[PDB]
């Protein structure tokens, strides 16, 4: 059974705690502690094929670290979170690209932009908007709810979709 390292990445906010435990636990998770990066293990099944996933949701200090270039060149995969309330996630998106690419020597790295908090009526990023950056870097987008659960399976299945093409 093949395993894959998937790393969540995103301003703070954004629910990357809220999507990743949603995953594993199914429950939703108010106020959960910004300093805990933790890693989840989750056996799925994926268009027929079962993975083993390794998620790490990234916490903690918004600093450079060689230890965290270290871990994140390990990742295979990685979910850009923004929330769609909030512009200054959205605009960080490009950093959080250009970030991994820099890690991992410019490889043409599997990621899916997640644009969560879709539940709520206070939308700040427009959907077009999202779909045209999703487009010019060549990913996926996916539409989620950690609260609702909309979309959560859909984002990590996508992203382990483009890892498997990758890998390929
Ligand atoms: C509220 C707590 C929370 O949820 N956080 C998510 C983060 C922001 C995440 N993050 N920041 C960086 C980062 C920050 C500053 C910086 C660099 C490089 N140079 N500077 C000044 C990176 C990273 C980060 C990434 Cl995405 C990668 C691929 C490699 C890397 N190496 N060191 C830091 C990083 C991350 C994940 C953490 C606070
Ligand atoms: N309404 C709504 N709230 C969310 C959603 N995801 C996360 N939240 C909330 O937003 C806040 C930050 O979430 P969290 O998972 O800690 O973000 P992280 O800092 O990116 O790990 C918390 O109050 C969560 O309950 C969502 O999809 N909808
Ligand atoms: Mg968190
Ligand atoms: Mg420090």
């Amino acid at each position: 059974m093949t395993e894959y390292k998937l790393v969540v990445v995103g301003a703070c906010g954004v629910g990357k705690s809220a999507l990743t435990i949603q995953l594993i636990q199914n429950h939703f998770v108010d106020e959960y502690d910004p300093t805990i990066e933790d890693s989840y293990r989750k056996q799925v099944v994926i268009d027929g094929e079962t993975s083993l996933l390794d998620i790490l949701d990234t916490a903690g200090q918004e600093e450079y670290s060689a230890m965290r270039d270290q871990y994140m060149r390990t990742g295979e995969g990685f979910l850009l979170v923004f929330a769609i309330n909030n512009t200054k996630s959205f605009e960080d998106i490009h950093h959080y690209r250009e970030q991994i690419k820099r890690v991992k020597d410019s490889e043409d790295v599997p990621m899916v932009l997640v644009g969560n908090k879709s539940d709520l009526p206070s939308r700040t990023v427009d959907t077009k908007q999202a779909q045209d950056l999703a487009r010019s870097y060549g990913i996926p987008f996916i539409e989620t709810s950690a609260k609702t659960r909309q979309g959560v399976d859909d984002a990590f299945y996508t992203l382990v979709r483009e890892i498997r093409k990758h890998k390929e």
